[PDB]
């Protein structure tokens, strides 16, 4: 028995559930777990079942929960699935207004961020108040250090030879 507890926006719950719960049970057989979703407030359980592997089965579809909640689509947030991936969620708020710092890591287009995961091997999902990271610890870790770069007003220059050189 195991029970991980989480919030996400309510922004965010239909993509979680999908197209007639489609997206929701992907996640449940994914893991072998049982998620529970409160549609009015944004509420969600994962609950282990007699299928579960493991502890970790339930910590990753909690960590797919909170980065769909995060602005990951779902086959995004399956990433998460693989073995060594781990989720990072950062407030922009304590890496510096807050259009200004989004639009920083974004870039033109999206190609900044484009970028950063492309040389980092992170995904990157900037979402309101917000940024999500998805990978190995020193891919995140790559990922994490440019944005904060970014944030801060770093040109694109030394944030792009920064990471050349990881």
């Amino acid at each position: 028995k195991q029970e991980e507890y989480v919030k996400i926006p309510k922004d965010r719950i239909a993509v979680l559930i999908g197209k007639k719960g489609q997206t929701k049970k992907e996640i449940e057989k994914r893991t072998k777990t049982k998620i529970t979703i409160d549609s009015e407030t944004g509420e969600v359980w994962i609950t282990s079942t007699k299928e579960t592997e493991d502890p970790l089965a339930v910590w990753k579809a909690r960590d797919i929960v909170l980065a769909i909640g995060r602005g990951f689509s779902p086959e995004r947030a399956f990433r998460l699935l693989n073995e060594g991936e781990y989720l990072e969620i950062i407030n922009l708020t304590d890496i510096i207004a807050l259009p200004r710092v989004r639009g920083r890591i974004i870039g033109r287009k999206g190609r900044t961020r484009q970028i950063i995961e492309e040389m980092s091997g992170a995904s990157v999902s900037v979402y309101g108040k917000t940024v999500a990271i998805i990978g190995n610890p020193i891919q995140i870790e790559i990922a994490k250090t440019a944005i904060e770069k970014l944030a801060r007003g770093s040109p694109h220059g030394s944030v792009y030879r920064y990471l050349e050189r990881r």
